[PDB]
């Protein structure tokens, strides 16, 4: 389960991706959870399951969906309350949420 998260790795965004990876070793889940600028999302991407982005750059969900959807990434805009209470093991059930739908086998 590799988590793509957007836009910035700042103090924030960090220590939610470091609580992140402390809930998926827990449930003994590889992959890698990284932090990028908007910048670099189009080479990282592919190498993502999911695409997740704070809550202070929902303004780019419209444009990152498109990529997304395209590359058949779920993407999402991180819930506020989850990111400001740092709540890194609903993050992870967030992305693991949006990978599961995004099989179902009734259709996509
Ligand atoms: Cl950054």
């Amino acid at each position: 389960m590799n988590i793509l998260l957007c836009c910035s790795a700042g103090m924030s965004t960090s220590l939610l991706v470091t609580k992140m990876e402390a809930a998926a070793k827990a449930r003994g889940l590889e992959g890698k959870i990284w932090a990028v600028s908007g910048d670099a999302v189009k080479t990282n991407i592919d190498q993502a399951d999911v695409l997740l982005l704070g809550p202070q750059v929902r303004y780019m969900l419209s444009s990152m969906k498109t990529l997304a959807d395209e590359r058949n990434v779920g993407i999402d805009v991180i819930n506020p309350m989850h990111y400001g209470m740092m709540n890194g093991e609903a993050v992870l059930d967030h992305a693991l949420t949006l990978k599961k739908g995004e099989n179902l086998y009734f259709q996509s």
